[PDB]
């Protein structure tokens, strides 16, 4: 569901 991922430079989780 969310977008938690590894990226671009650090890690990035936006809870969509």
């Amino acid at each position: 569901t969310y977008s938690c991922h590894f990226g671009p430079l650090t890690w990035v989780c936006k809870p969509q």
